[PDB]
C-alpha cells in the first residue's frame, strides 16, 4: 500500500502467533517491541534511543508478519514506549520512502 | 525521489540559514534538531522515546528546506543525538511509505 503520514503509520503485525499494533519507523535501525513472551533463546543487548540506552532481549531469526508481508529477522524486546518496526524489517517487506 | 532503507534515510536540510543532515523519520510525530541558537521566542518542552526524556526548546513557524522541498512548521531544538524530520514536515513535502 501507499501510506500517507498525517497519522502515525500504525499497522497490525503477527509475532509468536499473536497480533499486535506497531509503528513503521524509518528512523529506527532495529525493531523493538514492548515486553512480551516469545519462544526460544535470546541474548542480552543494549540499544540507544533519544533518551539513552535500555536493556533488551534479542531474538534472532524471528518470523514476523507486517501488514500482510512476511519477514524473518531480529526482534528486540524491552521497555520501549512504542512497538516500532525498524529498517531491518522494513527492507524485507520492500518498504521505501517516496516524495 | 525514492529512498530505499538499506541505510539510514539521511538528507541535507536547510534551517536558520545553515545546512544540516537529518533523518526522514516516519516514527517521529514532530521534528527534533541538534542544538542551534535560532532567533525568536520559544517554549520549553520534554519529549520522550527509548531511554527516557530530553529537554528541548519549541520554535514555531520555522522554515526548513528538505531535498529542495520547502516546509514550515514546529521544530524542537535540544541535545538530541540525531536530527529527525518528523511527520509534521514530511507531510508537507509529500512523503509516503510504500510497499
Ligand atoms: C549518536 C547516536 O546516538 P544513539 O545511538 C540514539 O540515536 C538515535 C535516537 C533516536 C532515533 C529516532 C527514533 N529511532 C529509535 O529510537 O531507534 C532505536 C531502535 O533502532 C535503533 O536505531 C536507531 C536507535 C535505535 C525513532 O525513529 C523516533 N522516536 C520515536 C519512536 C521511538 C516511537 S524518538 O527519537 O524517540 C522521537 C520522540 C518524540 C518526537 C517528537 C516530540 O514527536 C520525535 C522523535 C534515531 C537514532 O544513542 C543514544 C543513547
Amino acid at each position: 500500500p501507499q501510506i500517507t503520514l498525517w497519522k502515525r503509520p500504525l499497522v497490525t503485525i503477527k509475532i509468536g502467533g499473536q497480533l499486535k499494533e506497531a509503528l513503521l519507523d524509518t528512523g529506527a535501525d532495529d525493531t523493538v517491541l514492548e515486553e512480551m513472551n516469545l519462544p526460544g533463546r535470546w541474548k542480552p543487548k543494549m540499544i540507544g534511543g533519544i533518551g539513552g540506552f535500555i536493556k533488551v532481549r534479542q531474538y534472532d531469526q524471528i518470523l514476523i508478519e507486517i501488514c500482510g508481508h512476511k519477514a524473518i529477522g531480529t526482534v528486540l524486546v524491552g521497555p520501549t514506549p512504542v512497538n516500532v518496526i525498524g529498517r531491518n524489517l522494513l527492507t524485507q517487506i520492500g518498504c521505501t520512502l517516496n516524495f
